[PDB]
C-alpha cells in the first residue's frame, strides 16, 4: 500500500479519520491524475520529459477526494454548506508548517501548495475557479531521469516530508490544496486543508 497525507495542520481527510468517518487507507489513497489544475490525461511533465504522462486530474467538485468516490471518501466533496469542515484558525502572512507523512512514499516530482482566491464562492463544492491560477508554493525535484542510478535518494522520502512558507492576504473560509506528485506514475495525491483567516 502506497500511502500520503497530510498531518499537519491537519487536513480535511485527516480530521475525518479522528471522528472516525474515513479509515486509515482512505485517509492516505486521495490518488487520481497528476498536474491539476489540468483537465485532461496524456500530459507529460513540463519540467521532468521522462516522467509517466498523467492519468486523468480530479474533475471539479471531486477535487477534495482526489476523484475517489466509489467509497466514504466521497464525503470529502461536500460543500461547506452542508459539511461545516473543521477551520485552522489562521493570519495573513502567518509562517506554516506543512507536514507529510507516507507508507512506502513514491519516487517524488514536486509537491505544490494552491490557495483559493479572495472572494472565492466558499458554499460551493470546490471547482479550479477557486484557486489562483498561480501556486501559492512549489518544491520541485530535479533529479532525472526517474530511472536513473541515484533515483531512490533523490526523489524518495526517507521520512515526513517538511516545507515552511508564509500564507497570503486573506479573510474568511479558504482552502490549500496541497498536492503530492509522483514521478513514475500518472497520479498525484489531493489533500485538503481548510483555514480560516482572522
Amino acid at each position: 500500500p502506497r500511502h500520503g497525507r497530510v498531518i499537519t495542520p491537519e487536513s480535511r481527510a485527516v480530521y475525518l479519520y479522528e471522528a472516525g468517518r474515513l479509515d486509515f487507507g482512505q485517509v492516505n489513497e486521495l490518488e487520481g491524475g497528476k498536474f491539476f489544475p489540468a483537465t485532461q490525461s496524456g500530459l507529460r511533465d513540463p519540467d521532468a520529459p521522462d516522467d509517466v504522462a498523467n492519468g486523468m486530474p480530479p474533475r471539479d467538485g471531486e477535487i477534495a477526494s482526489g476523484g475517489r468516490t466509489a467509497d466514504a471518501r466521497a464525503q470529502l466533496n461536500e460543500p461547506d454548506s452542508v459539511a461545516h469542515w473543521q477551520k485552522h484558525a489562521v493570519r495573513s502572512g502567518q509562517s506554516l508548517q506543512i507536514s507529510w507523512s507516507y507508507s512506502m512514499p513514491h519516487k517524488t516530482r514536486r509537491w505544490t501548495y494552491w490557495i483559493t482566491k479572495p472572494g472565492w464562492d466558499t458554499q460551493a463544492r470546490l471547482a479550479r475557479a477557486h484557486f489562483e491560477p498561480d501556486p501559492l508554493k512549489v518544491y520541485l525535484n530535479t533529479y532525472q531521469p526517474y530511472w536513473g542510478p541515484d533515483a531512490d535518494k533523490e526523489l524518495i522520502p526517507q521520512g515526513e516530508t517538511i516545507h515552511e512558507f508564509n500564507l497570503p492576504t486573506r479573510t474568511g473560509y479558504h482552502v490549500l490544496l496541497a498536492v503530492w506528485d509522483v514521478a513514475d506514475t500518472a497520479n498525484a495525491f489531493y489533500q485538503v486543508i481548510d483555514l480560516n483567516f482572522a
